[PDB]
């Protein structure tokens, strides 16, 4: 175990102080609040935890309530006392995912200070992919010590106790513990990541200083219109059970939309061709290939993508308004993906259909509150342009620098034929090459996507790789370097290790090299909109204008700016972002603004 004897109880002053004075001359330290929920916002401070240097550290309760709870600092006699340490930007911090301590604190009005070191993301660099990068996970991988599981003092299930149910001890051991692994952790780390610059450079300058900014943006939230969505779900409902009488219809009897079922006894037995459609489905949709001529595979698919919408935004979203702040607050999270880009949950705002009406009709719900408009600011296609750059290709990037329309241009290029009258089935041709290059699309897969036989798919991309010589020495060389160093990085030196390089498995090898070419450019674009994040973050922080910067989807951020100031704001915006970072990569950014953000977008 780990037992009462390991970490001091602080429950008087004098003790409190007396720590504060040996926190105030430690190099670094560990720290860790300690609440009564996961709900930022509203979750209250029930105690913190410190630790001076492994072995060393000590438990505050500060408002531990269960029934005969011993007398405890009270939470603002603490708070006051350890306000200036924490707002010290000299005294720097460690601790895992600091993003949510920052917010805790600043429910109190502390400004957390000192954000220098987060285990987490101090994993998440040194390998993103190396598993998961929770303390628990990592005290096992990194120190062979199984940390106190937050179930084994708290329980599971409703009948969970919130910390401030908890035993005073029992809060000590967990929440001491973990400051206490939180520097170890740190101590092994920090020292690796320092063996190589480039990720060492992200973590310094793109992952720590977006820490308080996640935390900012998550604790602001955006205003979204329940009516509306509750309008949508009504309507939904209607269009839902209109579009299942027009299945019917169509065919005979009731059935369920529900395929290798009921829509092949169906389809198929009504004529077309036996295998059915997987919702293996971007690639093979055998719903959607009837649907230009066939009707009923046509409101099936509407019907099924209705239901899923449905449910996931237009009956979830009202539920997540936050009752203390009447907005949503999503969860981004800075340590998922395997390249880098943030994540989103409650809601997962990358998943909301971008080019579908539906979708829209999500969107026009985030609105802008009264005074203000909702400004998007979206990096046009910008790992085409990081693609451009890493192959260095004249072509590529002269169609970008003289604005033109580079699925045009490309097409124009690989069809051979003026700007002017390349068609939209030439343009939506290029395109389907062009992004199936940055996800390292096969030659077949892109047949699959563009409807085209094989090989006639090829005969595109030896156009293609023949106009644009640079794209595939870029592709070859990423390859080569993945094989050679088991690992690719983006133009910041942020890495993707991977590991099944040389597989000797087929697929898994395959899949590997299809990473080895789409992580450097989707990378490089998460890297990019985090350096925006930051810098956008830094002047919002400096001049405090009236703008909130809301979210941020794919290679857009979201804010709510006064009406008043959008012309000065949007300048501002525009200017940090393609601009203010990196100046290798030939940047665009898209300023738009609405009354939501489906107006802005
Ligand atoms: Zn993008
Ligand atoms: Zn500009």
């Amino acid at each position: 175990m780990i037992s009462y004897d390991n970490y001091v109880t602080i429950l008087d002053e004098e003790t409190l102080k007396a720590w504060i004075a040996k926190l105030e001359k430690a190099p670094v330290f560990a720290f860790d609040t300690e609440t009564d929920s996961l709900d930022n916002i509203s979750a209250n401070l029930v105690g913190l935890s410190f630790a001076i240097e492994p072995g060393v550290a000590a438990y505050i309760p500060v408002a531990h309530d269960y029934l005969d709870a011993p007398d405890q600092i009270s939470r603002e006699r603490a708070l006051e006392l350890l306000k200036p340490l924490l707002e010290d930007e000299k005294a720097l911090k460690v601790g895992q995912n600091l993003k949510y301590d920052r917010g805790i604190l600043a429910n109190y009005g502390i400004e957390l200070r000192g954000i220098a070191f987060d285990t987490m993301l101090e994993s998440y660099i040194l390998n993103s992919v190396a598993g998961r990068h929770d303390m628990d996970s990592l005290a096992e991988r990194w120190l062979k010590h199984k940390t106190i599981t937050f179930e084994e003092i708290a329980g599971k299930g409703k009948n969970q106790l919130t910390f401030n149910q908890i035993a005073l001890e029992e809060a000590g051991r967990y929440a001491a513990e973990d400051a206490d692994v939180t520097l170890q952790l740190h101590l092994k780390m920090w020292p690796d990541l320092q063996k190589h610059k480039g990720p060492l450079n992200v973590f310094e300058n793109i992952e720590m200083p977006l820490v308080p900014v996640l935390s900012r943006i998550e604790r602001n939230g955006v205003k979204i219109d329940p009516k509306v969505l509750h309008n949508h779900s009504e309507e939904l409902t209607l269009r839902l059970a209109e579009l299942e009488k027009k299945a019917h219809e169509i065919a005979g009897e009731e059935f369920n939309l529900s395929s290798t079922k009921q829509l092949q006894t169906i389809l198929f037995e009504k004529q077309g061709i036996k295998p059915l459609k997987k919702t293996p489905s971007t690639s093979e949709e055998v719903l959607e290939e009837l649907a230009l001529d066939y009707p009923l595979p046509k409101v099936i698919l509407e019907y099924r993508g209705l239901a899923k919408l449905k449910s996931t935004y237009t009956d979830k979203l009202p539920l997540m308004i936050n009752p203390k702040t009447g907005r949503v607050h999503t969860s981004y999270h800075q340590a998922v993906t395997a390249t880098g880009r943030l994540s989103s949950t409650d809601p997962n705002l990358q998943n909301i259909p971008v080019r579908n009406e539906e979708g829209r009709r999500i969107r026009q719900a985030f609105i802008a509150p009264e005074d203000y408009v909702i400004v998007s600011a979206d990096y046009s296609q910008i790992e085409l342009r990081i693609m451009a750059h890493l192959s260095r290709d004249k072509g590529l990037l002269t169609a970008f620098a003289e604005g033109k329309d580079i699925h045009r241009a490309t097409a124009a290029e690989v069809f051979g034929l003026p700007l002017e009258t390349v068609t939209s089935e030439q343009r939506r041709s290029a395109k389907a090459i062009n992004f199936g290059l940055i996800y390292g699309m096969s030659a077949f897969g892109l047949a699959r996507q563009l409807n085209i036989p094989r090989k006639e798919a090829q005969k595109y991309m030896d156009l293609y790789f023949e106009r644009y010589p640079g794209v595939l020495e870029y592709m070859e060389r990423t390859r080569a370097q993945a094989k050679e160093q088991g690992y690719v990085e983006t133009l910041d030196g942020r890495r993707l290790y991977l590991p099944d390089i040389k597989s000797s498995n087929g697929a898994r090898r395959a899949a590997a090299e299809r990473a080895a070419i789409n992580a450097p450019m989707q990378g490089t674009a998460a890297d990019i909109i985090k350096r925006a994040m930051i810098a956008v973050d830094a002047w919002l922080q400096a001049e405090q204008p009236r703008v909130r910067m809301i979210m941020q989807v794919h290679d857009e951020l979201v804010f709510e700016v006064h009406k008043d100031d959008v012309d000065a704001v949007a300048k501002q915006i525009h200017q940090l972002m393609e601009n203010c970072t990196r100046l290798d990569v030939p940047l665009l950014v898209e300023v738009g603004s609405g009354e939501n953000w489906d107006q802005a977008h």
